[PDB]
């Protein structure tokens, strides 16, 4: 194989717009459409520890492929693009 | 794109067995042939802030294509097959 320092990020916006799926212990997964911060339509996978409210914004930070982090924002802080695709 | 939280980690050993391209400022670029704890061969691109003292070994840590860190190792504290490659 072949490795890089070369770190790309990627930031996934999405709206928690689909029913979670239970991972013992004390996880709550999620795969939902999103967009990244230049508008990009993706798709993302990731977990959090609790259950997450119906209809919030999530922020999810990845490098490379890999999710690293969730956290929720407001539709009016978004990217202006991601806000237009996600109304 | 597909984003998920599923990375391939893996410790990749190298010795500086080649010499790096300085890069300014104060850089240095290492691409260099290592193994893996299972003595498969990886290459790993990376840079330094210092020029690193020849023949020292380094464990890296990669996560999926990426060099996420390293340190400096001793022989000794190398998996068997790692000290049967690079020996």
């Amino acid at each position: 194989g072949r490795f890089n320092p070369f770190i790309h990020q990627q930031d996934v916006y999405v709206q928690i717009d689909r029913d979670g799926r239970h991972l013992s212990p004390g996880g709550t997964e999620y795969t939902l459409d999103g967009y990244n911060a230049s508008g990009k339509k993706e798709e993302v996978t990731f977990f959090a520890g609790k259950e997450l409210r119906k209809n919030a914004y999530l922020k999810v930070k990845a490098k490379g492929k890999y999710v690293e982090t969730w956290e929720e924002v407001k539709f009016e802080d978004m990217p202006d693009s991601v806000q237009s695709k996600l109304k």
